[PDB]
């Protein structure tokens, strides 16, 4: 069966992607990380193999699994805004330099690489719907440090594209738009996956802190149920329709501003069985951004199905029931 190397498996995507692949009968999953607390349910599974490791520290050990496997999924990256501006150099070394090494192992051993790009690469693009193949990418002056993340991920994309063009690297790039659902990534985990904005809000509701509002700008959210299904089809690569493709993965109908998202969580929150176990709501303390999903349609015959309310209730519910009250 197909050997899937998941680098940074101890989190949101690794958990859902693993559960999925394992439901099928033709995948062998090699999940590499420094801890397994988040995928313990899979440790004793016959087709799962935890691999002790760290992409900043290990060189050889990782190169070896790239060669030993068929498809590689690099999920390790610092994807926390405050950090873009706080420890930018560390964000560049991990996100850019260390992943570049993995990309290179992939071209060297002729392996398929499914790389998580970012929805942030579009920047201040005026298109109502961001198009992987046509939208221009707009960022601010170099003196506006917040963009180092976006531009870094973008340069990587370009380098992957270059290897695909001049050296036969087989690949697929995916750009997830605010994925959410059960088993969210810890706010400070350097693993790509779950929307930090919504997990910060749930955190607010859980800790009794207020929801801070810049809350104007609107965003698209995607249920992990719909998102992981898409990712899974990219691994399937039916008819190889994904080779050389860049695919946005989001539900363009779930639009909502920070304040609207918050309002939605509050509602589901106030009606939740465990509501009494959480502090009273602290209150609210004072452009476009939609993805085009044509490529997803084309390459995957994919279309988001879960209704937004359903996603809101479930993500919150699972979170509340998982909270360690003691």
């Amino acid at each position: 069966r197909t050997r899937v190397l998941i680098l940074g498996v101890n989190g949101f995507i690794g958990n859902h992607l693993t559960e999925r692949l394992l439901r099928e009968d033709h995948y062998e999953v090699y999940g590499l990380d420094i801890g397994s607390d988040a995928i313990s349910r899979f440790l004793n599974h016959p087709h799962f193999h935890f691999v002790e490791g760290d992409i900043s520290i290990h060189s050889e050990w990782i190169e070896y699994h790239v060669k030993k496997c068929d498809v590689v999924l690099p999920l390790v990256a610092i994807a926390t805004p405050i950090e873009y501006t706080r420890n930018p150099l560390r964000v560049f070394e991990l996100d850019f330099e260390e992943n570049l090494r993995i990309i290179r192992y992939c071209v060297k051993y002729r392996k398929r690489i499914i790389f998580p790009s970012t929805s942030e690469v579009y920047g201040m693009c005026s298109d109502k719907y961001f198009d992987e193949d046509h939208s221009n990418l707009i960022v601010g002056p170099v003196n506006k440090p917040r963009w180092i993340y976006s531009v870094s991920k973008q340069l990587l994309d370009r380098v992957i594209w270059a290897y695909g063009e001049k050296e036969g690297l087989q690949f697929t790039l995916f750009r997830p738009f605010n994925w959410m659902g059960p088993r969210l990534d810890n706010l400070n985990a350097a693993r790509i996956g779950s929307s930090r904005a919504i997990t910060q809000l749930i955190l607010n509701l859980v800790e009794g802190s207020p929801i801070k509002l810049i809350g104007k700008q609107k965003r698209c959210f995607t249920d992990i149920r719909d998102g992981i299904e898409a990712l899974y089809r990219i691994i399937e690569n039916a008819g190889n329709r994904c080779d050389g493709e860049i695919i946005n993965i989001g539900n363009p109908e779930n639009e909502a501003s920070i304040e609207e998202l918050g309002e939605m969580l509050l509602a589901s929150f106030e009606k939740h069985p465990l509501r009494h176990h959480f502090p009273p709501f602290a209150g609210f303390r004072v452009e476009h951004y939609k993805p085009s999903i044509r490529n997803a349609h084309r390459c995957l015959d994919w279309e988001p199905k879960i209704d937004m309310q359903e996603t809101i209730d479930e993500t919150l519910d699972f979170f509340l029931r998982t909270v360690d009250l003691t």
